[PDB]
């Protein structure tokens, strides 16, 4: 089965190369930087979900045989493989990272700069996911520490952003912005909970501080129905963000199943099993809704692949429930 | 001018014969797995044969560009490239057949026969692209396209037939290093097709961009995965290597296509692939070397090998000759 998938990759990673291509034609020829900027972040996430992706997929025939390792023959080399892959996006996030800084420095348009930080300081954490997933592999303490030390570097970042948020949250459209940045912030509140989580596979508190996240995110997301031209693209922008998190309060909520593995952990199979498909409904939901829309025109795409390489996981999440 | 294109389609000549002595003796030397080896260096065999065609058809349309005799000459060679392209198509199918008949025989040597499997889909979608040139040279019809395009999908899914069975099956660590080199490169030649096909028509040449870009990755992928396996037999890495000179050779090749379709624009991605031939020029002759230095089928490999370095650097300079 997985196989079939393993075919969309390329076809995720083929609008991937030459939106990205036609990024640089362009950055060749103040808003326009940043709204460049962003979609290269947006990319360097759709990379990040096709390496979540075939990590998944890494698990899934993991359990299917083990018996002796040439699954885990196959495995290691991949682990390589997409090892890389994390490390060529750090460089690629390096480069829109620092063009971010020097862009402050400079005299609506001034808040643009504080989702794209946010926008980092997401791509900073799911990369540490990966990074502890991607050496829990070779094991079957040389990667815990970096973690720990990064999961304040990115908490100390989040404060300094928050606050310089709700300094013009309280002052006088744009307004949706503050939606997807709570709904960005939210997720990077809800993604260092699963850092807890996924270093808590190698070395509770957590079900509550999800359940914060959960019903906060639940306003957003009342707020983003009762607003459905020109931001009309960007609520959109939006509701994607509001399915990785409802995803991703999805992800952890797997995490705890398999610490508890004799029957009831199969009620709460069912119900994963339904908000599996709630979210990928939804998603499709929003896929029709991405289709209708016809700097925007580049947006568009990612966000199409964006969905496929969503869909992807959840059609290989689906799978792990059968786990 | 001929000077120049005289001392090149002299090394022409000085190559072929190398080659037809390597044949004559391929089947003078004619167990399973020797005459299954046997196959493959007739296989390199045609490989070579057919660059130098493709050498020589480059010449062609540069003189072309470059008198009533560039056009009484077209005739002369356009009919004598055609002759050894078909000659070519022959005895290729014959090598497919005793391949076909040795999967059935059952050991190793299903690595040595899966590799063949590709070298001749490889063949099979060279052939159309020189068929997409020489043609376009005596146009100076629209099942000629068609045809290419017809015999294109037919290597397509015998591609996947053969792609199924590599990891329906996955030292072996570089079969597939190899394998992965040659299933790209023909990816790639099916670009060139439905490229120079779109030259014909003349926007849909984004999807190649992206493609094209896509091949680009995962050749870099296996081109890392080789440099490794150099540090920890040593003939079979080398032969790696010349593939993955062809991957970027025939990258090189789509590039000056895309380019040849559409002034500082121009002038920007123009003297990349300039400076793009002259990473390649240096690059085949590392791997000349070390083929150079590493001194039955052995000697037989390397002497090819050689002339395919030998041939592969007289197409560079033609195609650094043409970027002008």
């Amino acid at each position: 089965e997985l196989k079939r998938l393993k075919k969309e990759q390329e076809k995720i990673r083929e609008e991937i190369e030459e939106v990205k291509k036609e990024i640089e034609e362009s950055k060749k020829r103040e808003s326009q930087k940043n709204f460049i900027l962003s979609l290269q972040l947006f990319i360097s996430m759709l990379r990040l979900k096709l390496l979540w992706s075939r990590a998944l997929a890494l698990q899934l025939q993991r359990e299917r045989l083990t018996d002796t390792d040439e699954v885990d023959r196959r495995r290691e080399q991949e682990l390589k493989r997409l090892k890389k892959e994390l490390e060529k996006l750090r460089e690629e996030t390096e480069e829109v990272k620092k063009e971010i800084e020097e862009s402050k420095k400079r005299p609506s348009l001034k808040n643009i700069i504080l989702i794209n930080q946010l926008l980092i300081l997401v791509i900073r954490s799911e990369y540490l996911i990966i990074r502890n997933l991607i050496s829990q592999l070779q094991a079957q303490k040389q990667e815990q520490k970096r973690s720990k030390k990064e999961q304040e570097k990115i908490r100390e970042e989040l404060e300094e952003v928050k606050k310089e948020i709700e300094e013009s949250k309280k002052r006088p459209s744009a307004k949706n912005f503050i939606l997807m940045a709570q709904s960005l912030i939210s997720l990077i509140r809800l993604l260092a909970l699963i850092t807890r989580a996924l270093n808590l596979q190698l070395q509770k508190r957590l079900k509550k501080e999800v359940e914060k996240i959960r019903e906060e995110q639940e306003e957003v997301n009342k707020e983003i129905e009762e607003s459905k031209e020109s931001l009309k693209n960007f609520i959109l922008l939006a509701q994607l963000i509001s399915s990785m998190v409802r995803l991703w309060e999805l992800i952890i909520r797997i995490l705890q199943l398999q610490l508890q593995k004799e029957d009831e952990l199969r009620e709460e199979l069912k119900r994963l099993k339904k908000e599996t498909e709630k979210i990928r409904e939804e998603t499709e939901e929003v896929k029709k809704e991405i289709e209708e829309s016809k700097e925007i025109i580049l947006m568009l795409q990612l966000e199409i692949a964006w969905i496929r390489s969503l869909l992807s996981i959840i059609r290989l999440l689906k799978l792990q429930l059968e786990q």
